[PDB]
């Protein structure tokens, strides 16, 4: 065992702008990660889901890695390696990035982003299946007032 942390980052936007929110995983056990699954919630009401893409510690993402953006305010992220131990995550960094659109019509203010259902998360210590507590830090998307770009010195 023992435990990792995810860390859903925290990030600042505009009214109308774009933003993109990492995913990361630090503390990764030496032994690395064979399969993890786990859900995060959005504010829909505030937030367009425009895309999530894999990060630059997964290897072979089109084979290892998916998620589901069809239940509105939630992703679904799947790493499974399926060469069963050629493909772990074996370091910490970037697990995954995602996109949003702050949609013209929200308030300026703070709107977070959570660990929602985790699945298993899971690696292979000397090739025995080893489960992993995946220890959470909840991110956010900071929607600010944009300063106007023209001023006079008045």
């Amino acid at each position: 065992m023992y435990w990792m942390n995810v860390v859903i980052g925290k990030m600042n936007a505009e009214v109308g702008g774009e933003v993109v929110v990492p995913i990361e995983f630090n503390n990764v056990p030496s032994f690395g990660i064979n399969n993890c699954d786990f859900k995060l919630v959005y504010d829909a009401t505030a937030l367009e889901l425009k895309n999530v893409e894999a990060g630059d510690i997964i290897k072979t993402p089109l084979a290892n890695f998916s998620n589901n953006k069809s239940e509105e305010g939630k992703i679904s992220f799947l790493f499974n390696d399926a060469s069963q131990g050629s493909m772990q995550i074996e370091n910490g960094g970037v697990f995954a990035k995602i996109t949003f659109k702050v949609k013209s019509t929200t308030a300026t203010g703070v709107y977070d982003l959570r660990k929602d259902l985790v699945g298993s998360f899971s690696g292979l210590k000397d090739n025995k299946m080893t489960s992993i507590g995946a220890e959470f830090t909840n991110g956010s998307i900071t929607v600010a007032a944009t300063a106007p770009l023209e001023h006079h010195h008045h």
